[PDB]
């Protein structure tokens, strides 16, 4: 029974969450969050700045202070708390999906069956990890006792983008909390509503005050305050590569806080001659056009082996025709509006760039109408490495298709980039599959699928696509400090 | 039969090591390395710069390229190569100890029975780890196969100081090499001889050319070229906290290369009333005066509980007077000269600061004589938190001793710092020992000992004393990138 849309439900939580209490800005300033579809203003949210960040950091330090209720808890009890938060999230699943779609213009069905699903699963997983975070006892000498503890790093700041506001937020809160940290979170300016509702849910679930604080605001104000705050021990950022460099160098400059970075990527897609062409084309269509093409794992490059190149292109064009584009709450829609104007502007500008460099076009190339921010699915052909459509992270609906002959060739080409978030390989041949998986400088390598994210499997970027990892057991390493204890007898 | 010092053996390796070949600096410039005890010039070493590092990085990139001899090697074969390097290190152990002591003025016995010992043990340990670097296979769905590979991160630059030139170099080379990386190393300007001799040994053992390249030179020229090189994937730095911040932020600005930082620390020493006062005094004396007090783990603050404060002070002073200080090659000496002229100057300057800020003095407080750069072992008393000898890393022979009453008190006081490298606790009480071990924000916590370093146990700093860890299995995490491979069926 697919739920029907929550038509016009009002917002309730719009203030700064600190010590389980709602506060007004120190300055009193407030900003507005708008609807990417209605093109009209949704509501107003408190606009925090450096003083509010100072207050939240103090709260988080007090909740983390030795002997605090949060510190004294059982590992199993922290896990139980995370499970409680997951239960609450599930109870209010439709409300959260509705807020998410209002804030991002994402299809309500997408928000219900993707964002919230991943949120719940991530919460459950890291809840399971809470009482299973184990260090080592080390052999050294007959008279010595040597072991390691994995302790919480302390206060952790989180900074998240607009494409998946809540999900990217859960990815950090879950592991950080199961390791017993305290947090200061900052949602994007565009989409702060889900984060504040989750703060209400955190309070309801019984987390001690000060363990999670939420301060909405703008990147250069609240973000900069967190990234260079002297009392924050860890920072986790997901966003653009440039702001990621800014954050990491601010952390280096301030207090040497540890940094996790989930950034962008020129994600390649590799189709081999022996592929299941139907599934390959379908998955490439998805990886290029899902969520309006605005996700960290967008396929920007598509290498096809000559033996099927033309056939692939043909089928690709075909598949692009039957793609729903309309109301986000529409049950038969797969693509909503864009986020703001700059992304739409530069997407059309680089479509125009590509058509002027010698690439055959077969689909779309314009905007449907001037009611929202919709673009027609575009499909390019006869693309080269030297073209901008093959070297710049697109972040939109466009499928540039290149041609290759050798395995070694496609390896060299795909790896020529500075990014390395994801890569996808489609082939039925065991040897080619495994050789490519081994050779691709990519943090995730999907084979005969796409967007296969799992709470149990680590996600992250090689090279300039990130530093640490989220999801999986690996996320735990970013939220713990190792201490050695050596005792002579 | 302990060997006597190799009296007057000439230096042989003084050039830039690249592709197993010795090169003169592109510029032709050279700098001079001197003997801190004889005060006379040891030798001249090639002074490399950005061009030299570019050449070395190109060598390392080609040696790491897919299909190279280094890549095609077996895990067990990499381990055997490391073991060969260890054998060679042991064969030439006396030459190397002589080089290190000539360069640093370290007691030759200390270099032979500590530095080279730790080097060989570290090499053996990480050689053992080579074929045991294993990822995971992850449960997900009935039709899915998910696993992770731990791959070499790529080209690794290493920057290491003068206090333990060869050891701090091995601490990086061993784990980096057992994981199948390639390296560009830069020893400190003061002490590059052991590194170049080690390069000769590296060639002899059979490492393919380009796997390890060494460019001596100064921090701002070669060091900066390394830290911000766009073709360096990882950086490992050991030195001062400020230069560490500089290095991490240059890495942030250049290409987001991963960073390991072993920095300084206000290493506390905590003596409880129920300690073995004799052992407490002996280990604190050693931890504050060993290697002339110029090591990362030097005890700069010594908290004593009132019940034993005065007696401790007495025994400490007495123990400090009877400490040999003379020729490093003299078999009955425990303290050689200082590092260079600036460090001796500032050590005496802060001795004067301490005596002029209100601390009772009982040992030294001036320079012994002017035959080398020697200082008499100094011991201060009745020092408080706010005094300069208790808040600035001493890095010399000086034992500031404070007084405490409570366990909670000493915990809060010790943790008030921004550093967190090491701490030492001396007590016979199980509960106090373990409670302190848990509460101290310290990367290493010795109990009833000091300077107990083990290749099997990770070493590193909390807070502003570092980022990653060296030694142990944990070091491996710093030299590998995690890749997820997900296959649908
Ligand atoms: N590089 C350019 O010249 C250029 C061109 C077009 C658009 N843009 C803008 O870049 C942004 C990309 O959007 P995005 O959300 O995917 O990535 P982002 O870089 O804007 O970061 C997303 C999250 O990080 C926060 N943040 C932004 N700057 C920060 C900073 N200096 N310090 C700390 N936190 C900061 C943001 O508040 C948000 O929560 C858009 O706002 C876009 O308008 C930039
Ligand atoms: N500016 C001052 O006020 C001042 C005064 C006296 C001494 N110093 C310096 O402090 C240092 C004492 O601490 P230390 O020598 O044990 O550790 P360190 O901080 O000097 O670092 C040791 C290693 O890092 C290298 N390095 C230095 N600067 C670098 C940079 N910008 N980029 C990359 N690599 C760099 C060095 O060549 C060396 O190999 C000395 O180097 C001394 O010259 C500074
Ligand atoms: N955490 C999380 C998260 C967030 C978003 C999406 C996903 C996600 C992505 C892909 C996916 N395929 C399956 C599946 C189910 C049955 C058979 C075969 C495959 C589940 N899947 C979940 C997970
Ligand atoms: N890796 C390494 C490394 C580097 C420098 C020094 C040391 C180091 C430091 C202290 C130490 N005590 C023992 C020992 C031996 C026998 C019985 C009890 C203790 C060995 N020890 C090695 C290790
Ligand atoms: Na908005
Ligand atoms: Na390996
Ligand atoms: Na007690
Ligand atoms: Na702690």
């Amino acid at each position: 029974a697919l739920p029907r849309p929550i038509r016009n439900l009002e917002v309730k939580f719009t203030k700064i969450f600190i010590n389980n209490e709602w506060h007004e800005s120190k300055s009193g300033k407030k900003f507005a969050t708008c609807n990417p579809s209605t093109r009209e203003q949704i509501c107003e949210v408190e606009e925090g700045d450096k003083p509010d960040v100072d207050k939240a950091v103090e709260a988080a330090q007090v909740a983390f202070q030795r002997g605090s209720p949060w510190r004294r808890l059982d590992a199993l009890s922290r896990g139980r708390l995370l499970h409680q938060l997951a239960d609450l999230v599930e109870r209010d699943r439709a409300t959260l999906a509705a807020l998410e779609t209002m804030d991002t213009g994402k299809p309500f069905l997408h928000a219900f069956f993707i964002d919230l699903e991943g949120c719940i699963r991530t919460l459950r997983y890291f809840a399971g990890w809470a009482d299973k975070i184990q260090g080592k006892t080390i052999p050294t000498d007959d008279n010595v006792v040597c072991f390691t503890r994995h302790e919480p790093i302390g206060v952790c700041g989180a900074i998240t983008p607009w494409n998946f506001p809540l999900l990217m937020l859960v990815w950090k809160l879950a592991p950080a909390l199961c390791c017993g940290n305290t947090m200061v979170l900052k949602p994007a300016e565009q989409t702060p509503l889900t984060a504040l509702y989750l703060g209400s849910l955190i309070k309801e679930a019984g987390f001690p005050p000060g363990v999670v604080n939420i301060v909405p605001g703008f990147g250069p104000t609240v973000g900069a305050a967190i990234s260079s705050h002297p009392q924050i021990n860890k920072i986790a950022f997901t966003g653009s590569t440039e702001v990621g460099k800014l954050v990491k160098e601010a952390a280096s400059r301030s207090n040497l806080k540890r940094v996790t970075l989930e950034l962008g990527g020129k994600n390649p897609c590799i189709v081999c001659a022996d592929a299941d062409l139907d599934l390959a084309v379908e998955c490439a269509h998805q990886g290029v056009f899902f969520n309006q093409g605005q996700c960290c794992t967008a396929a920007s490059r598509v290498f096809v082996e000559e033996q099927v190149y033309s056939e692939f292109v043909r089928r690709s064009v075909e598949y692009a025709k039957k793609r729903p584009v309309g109301d986000p709450f529409d049950v038969k829609t797969e693509q909503g509006p864009q986020i703001d104007q700059k992304q739409f502007d530069k997407i059309l500008e680089l479509i125009e760039s590509g058509k002027k460099e010698g690439a055959k076009l077969e689909c779309g190339g314009s905007a449907m109408e001037d009611k929202g921010l919709f673009i027609k699915p575009t499909v390019f052909s006869e693309v080269t490495d030297n073209m901008r459509i093959a070297k710049e992270e697109i972040f939109g609906p466009v499928q540039p298709i290149l041609k290759f002959k050798s395995i070694e060739e496609v390896i060299k080409r795909a790896n020529s980039t500075d990014y390395g978030l994801t890569a996808a390989v489609f082939t039925k041949n065991l040897d080619k599959a495994l050789k490519l998986a081994s050779a691709l400088e990519s943090g995730t390598v999907w084979i005969n699928c796409y967007n296969a994210l799992y709470a149990q499997a680590p996600f992250g970027g090689f090279k300039m696509s990130g530093n640490g990892r989220e999801l999986g057991e690996y996320a735990l390493a970013e939220y713990t400090e190792v201490k050695t204890v050596t005792i002579k007898l």
